[PDB]
């Protein structure tokens, strides 16, 4: 076990049922039960990609002391860092996969992340039932370098929807609407429940785009949302870009296509295809 | 009961189906003569315009495209307000502006009349089938009285507490889902790049607030409780949000609202919130709209 | 001359006031000017009985239709042989469907709108920005130079609001832009002053309208000098030390956004000025070059 | 002097062109041999690598896309410090992250090299004309020894006032121009969707804040002065851009800075700036980045 951060610290303290550059980390987790990296599992859980490289293949490095007989990076980096490093290992005779985790702290001390397992389909087997304590679900990403994929992907949403999230909830207590009478409607549609498995499925993923709700109508909506806000100065970065989002749709011609299709325009707009 | 409908359109005509189908009796108005025969075949009386669909009706139903038409429905020439009763209640089901809601249910209680304000969620299948979403706003007394006809229209009505709290929790509701909508597809569009089948992203997101959101997941018992200690920390969510945003520029997938959310974390980081709950991004928008820190 | 004015705000009072000042006979009415000379009005009909020039400075084109067409409106009091000057700041589309609307009628309405501040109205140094025909600009000149130092031709009705909005658009998220800038130079520690004497010599400084745009995209001309590749690098260089700098810049943010999705179309290697020809593409416009 | 040139990219070219015009001998390197073929015509030393480049070379000079390739030319594999003297002066002239900057010029200082960033404003037009904006970092001693060489490239030098100092004012300069190219093109995309010819836009831009910039007009005597007594208050300035964006929007002309732009003014509303002058966004930036109010 390489790293006793925030998520590092209570995994390890589920294993025990080590080395860190804090020596205060090391005291903790040897009143629970190394100077540098005879293990069977190397398992890294460090803040970037540059640390990961510095303990596996630096001055007194994993590489040095590690045994041909899986490396798990369980760390949120950079997707093409961690394929360089499964192919540097793989170039060495090593083998090394990326699983690293869905949830917070608070499911890393209970056990209960959601474990994102990158790497060979038969390798997911060989480190599963270590990782399989750590959390209480598992997901086969599909290949090396999935992990970390689904990783930033899941991530990406979650962080940024909490900026929306934010813009939507002062709007509401802007208007004096209690957030209970919000928080209930949105979990009754896309806006709690998200696009993803209600109004994607069956239109724009099944390459339909005959309206449901139409992008113009959408458009429209977010004027309104946007004249509130500004006459109540709430401000809404998020909002005023997704306007001009829609506002591309609308130029390309989508505006009377149902609201699915900007995933489309945003596909168009990063030079890909239909 | 005796029903004026005036808006005909892809959720006003099987609306006003639905409330014929339950054996009330319409006068409906539209611009368009062939969405008033649609309705007219189906047993409506037709009007010439709101007025005359408002004679001697005990409820006024308007389905418009915008708070302008409502009150050119409402108070212009040959409008409802020239045949209204002080007895009827007019119901407006339109998406329009909350202040423009607000105004119209002044305006029409300033001259003896009743208005609530009940939006709908969902699309028009659900109003083919009666299943929509009712966002009942108005007075309690006026939810009782109209809660019968709004249930031949809709399965479900929430009472949103009040005069005008309809349309807000509509606004509310598709500010969110709209704007959500453009960075769903951001996330989707960085999945695709990566080339990471989107189904396995689905399968993840549904597992955390990615796929089931903050609001009843990481907000309740932090930032909704005054609690502001970290289970993922905003400087950890900002870092993450830029190995994204560096992936997206490397791979040339616009995304705006991810790049606007990041200048949000480092206002919050500025501010010194880097080491509380990213739920404390609520406080931060609270404090940049000018209102008194929780 | 006898004039109708409707709008006694922070800028139609002393504008009215310069008119009264030039010896012009003033009829003026306002929602809430005598003692300098006019003659009070009951609504705008009064005000407008046998003028020759109607003026309006209104907050809005919902005010200015409901001054022109309402009750006792101008529309009520004007003379065919007479000229609407809007000098108001609304939407351009108001503006035409109001020119429009007017001369459905056989009035006359020209959109003579003004840069500069309240200040300037004082002084009657405003930038007048005049819209409508070269006839009616030739008709209204020596009546709007009372109350404006400069006169621009837009060329054309609607064109003087048109050219108001472009300036204001341009000038206030510029002022928010510069704000970004100026604090990135403030939290790296280098003197403002020093930042500002480079820009002055590069298009931060100088603007790309009238320095890289005219020889390369306003030419047709994409082969780069300035790579869009290199731009979409050094705007990431910016945003990562803004951000560790806790700098907010979501113009930047967005900035960066724009050249990606140059980069998405195939524009990497062109000059940077075909971010413009991206932005036309964007808009749904037939591509120049 | 004998120089090396390490990059002879569209600003490289033309730099190494106007040393060896200027009577210099110059080791040219870089990975596309016609570059180097090109130089060796105008008189130019072609070298295998860096490491020869720097052999007895008074002066190395890097123009490269970025500060990992000119980290991987000084001290990657027959790197410039495998040829490089005690006695040299190494001069980065690239646009790289600053604190890569300050990391290899330190990384050089322990190992007893002298390194100094000298970035150049102006595009490769100016390159070649030798017309380059010359932003010196370095030491004052390191800028007067540099002087000469540089002077053969740029009409102009700026002494940015210390190590690292040239890269910083060059970032400040390309974010200022690089973002402003984004916004020019929506005012001039919004002015061809409203049929209004550009050159009259720009006749009226050019007497303003618009074509003038406000960093020499409406800053120094409000906001640089501690004024914020209104000549263009912010309230209406939020306005204007609000009828902007609806224009742009209802003409489908997505204008994302603009968009962000308002979001700040509303911000500035919020913190009780609306009466202010508009100049006064400088100190709400200020705020949201922590700083003390001015
Ligand atoms: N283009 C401008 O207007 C301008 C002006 C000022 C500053 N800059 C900055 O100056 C630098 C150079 O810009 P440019 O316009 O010359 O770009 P360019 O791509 O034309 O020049 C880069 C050159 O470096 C070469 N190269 C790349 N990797 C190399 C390596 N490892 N060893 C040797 N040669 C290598 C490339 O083949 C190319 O010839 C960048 O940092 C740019 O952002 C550009
Ligand atoms: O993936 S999420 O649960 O949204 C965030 C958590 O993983 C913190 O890293
Ligand atoms: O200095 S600017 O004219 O802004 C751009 C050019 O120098 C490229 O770096």
């Amino acid at each position: 076990f390489i790293g006793l951060g925030q998520m590092g610290s209570p995994m390890a303290s589920n294993l025990l049922q080590v080395f860190d550059v804090n020596a205060e980390a090391v005291r903790h987790l040897v009143d629970k039960g190394a100077a540098n990296p005879d293990a069977e599992f190397i398992i890294t859980m460090l803040p970037n990609g540059d640390l990961v490289r510095n303990v596996l293949f630096g001055e007194n490095g994993v590489c040095e002391g590690l045994s041909t007989d899986l490396v798990i990076d369980m760390s949120t980096i950079h997707p093409l860092q961690t394929d360089k490093l499964i192919a540097d290992m793989q170039a060495k005779g090593f083998s090394m996969m990326d699983v690293p985790v869905g949830r917070t702290s608070a499911n890393a001390i209970t056990g209960t992340l959601l474990l994102l397992a990158g790497g060979t389909a038969e390798q997911v087997e060989r480190a599963t039932p270590i990782l399989m304590a750590m959390g209480s679900e598992l997901i086969n990403a599909g290949g090396p370098g999935m992990g970390i994929r689904v990783k930033l992907i899941n991530n990406y949403m979650s962080i940024a929807l909490n900026a929306l999230s934010a813009e939507a909830a002062v709007l509401c207590e802007a208007l004096n609407l209690p957030f209970d009478v919000a928080v209930k409607v949105m979990s009754g549609t896309a806006a709690g429940k998200g696009h993803f498995t209600t109004s994607w499925p069956n239109k724009v993923l099944s390459g339909d785009l005959s309206p449901a709700f139409m992008i113009d109508l959408a458009h429209k909506d977010l004027g309104i949302a946007l004249d509130v806000a500004n006459q109540l100065h709430v401000p809404m970065p998020l909002g005023a870009a997704s306007r001009e989002v829609y506002s591309q749709a609308r130029a390309a011609g989508r505006g009377r296509q149902d609201w699915s299709a900007i995933l489309e325009q945003v596909r168009v707009s990063a030079g890909m295809t239909a």
